[PDB]
């Protein structure tokens, strides 16, 4: 109903899948974009009937029919230039013949979440990752590529493939000076020291910190870009003693507007690593661990609503954002980002979550 009410229920959604991969990796990077999931589902779930219909619309908790236009207001809204700071996606269903799909749901799509419902063939699994390859780096900025691979798609077998592809830069409302950025050591979590080239600012940013349910206390900063719609934020455990692992568990858009309601703006010296944060995951099984099970299941699939036989093979994400100098009295205290750490880019007028990461070594 609400519009902010309709996108946290996809947001954490989004984090709920985060914190199923982050469990089972806790040492890699892992960066997803909890809305782009939000969307993946809900352009399934224009094409899902019976079973297949009912378990999406009870792990999403709506129907995009009949909230389709304030979805729809909502994606718009986040990819907007008018945003300044541009945040690019790409959204796709790859079937094997795209002539035979029913209209409205090539339309909806289209209309609602910026989907192309696109053919390939794949009956020849390489040339078909070329075409999906090409289109991803064609519809990214060419920021984005090497989606697919021939194994993992069976050329008798598939038939439906769902790719979500996020990029994101922007430019920092205060920017990092060149100058200032050297290279200093962050911990892995393997406990060994590495050298990496860190942003360093003195300057004024809203920051806190809170503990974890389990007592063990983190902090978190907030740093704004330009438009002054998007913004970055940082969390990583107060004492090096702290694994990255015992502050992250049950986060959700709550915890992040409990943050919301603690950080208060503070002059800081902030140092962060120079980096780019990318990854790409397959969200078949988290998302079966919600209960979303007969869509991957090539006898219990039900896409009526696409073709008139038909499940998904996978659900690929990739997500990339890199994190650069660009924008436009009693001791200070000091955020230093050294040890491993996590990030969200939340698009602050909607309440989207359009990244989320764990980074164990930038």
């Amino acid at each position: 109903f609400n519009p902010l009410s309709l996108e946290e229920l996809g947001s954490n959604t989004g984090i709920q899948v985060f914190n199923q991969i982050v469990k089972s990796r806790p040492h890699d990077n892992i960066v997803i974009s909890p809305h782009g999931i939000a969307s993946v589902l809900g352009m399934l779930q224009l094409g899902a009937d019976g079973r297949t219909k009912k378990q999406l619309a009870m792990v999403m908790r709506y129907g995009v029919n009949g909230v389709g236009k304030i979805l729809k207001k909502i994606n718009k809204a986040i990819v907007s230039k008018k945003n300044k700071d541009i945040v690019t996606v790409a959204n796709a269903v790859f079937v094997k013949n795209a002539s035979e799909i029913e209209v409205p749901f090539v339309t909806r799509n289209k209309d609602v979440f910026q989907c192309e419902v696109r053919n390939v063939n794949f009956e020849d699994p390489a040339s078909a990752c070329d075409s999906i390859n090409a289109w991803v780096k064609n519809e990214t900025r060419d920021m984005i590529d090497n989606l697919l691979s021939p194994d993992l798609i069976d050329g008798v077998l598939t038939r439906l493939v769902l790719v979500n592809a996020v990029y994101f830069k922007g430019l920092w409302k205060s920017r990092f000076q060149p100058e200032n950025t050297k290279k200093r050591t962050f911990v892995a979590a393997d406990g060994k020291s590495y050298q990496v080239p860190m942003l360093a600012q003195l300057s004024v940013f809203r920051c806190g910190s809170t503990s974890a349910p389990n007592d063990l206390w983190y902090n978190f900063i907030e740093l704004p870009y330009h438009g002054e719609s998007i913004s970055m934020l940082i969390a990583l455990p107060t004492e090096s003693s702290t694994p990255l692992s015992a502050i992250i568990p049950h986060i959700s858009t709550k915890t992040i507007d409990s943050w919301m309601s603690i950080m208060v703006p503070k002059r800081v010296q902030v140092i962060l690593p120079k980096f780019t944060a990318v990854a790409q995951t397959d969200l078949k099984e988290p998302l079966k661990v919600l209960g979303i099970t007969d869509m991957f299941d090539s006898s219990k699939a039900n896409f009526a609503k696409i073709t008139t036989n038909l499940h998904v093979s996978h659900i690929l994400q990739k997500a990339k954002i890199e994190v650069s100098e660009d924008g436009t009295r009693s001791s200070p205290p000091w955020f230093i980002v050294d040890r491993p750490f996590l990030f969200f880019i939340r698009h602050n007028p909607t309440g989207a979550v359009l990244f989320m990461g764990q980074i164990n070594k930038p």
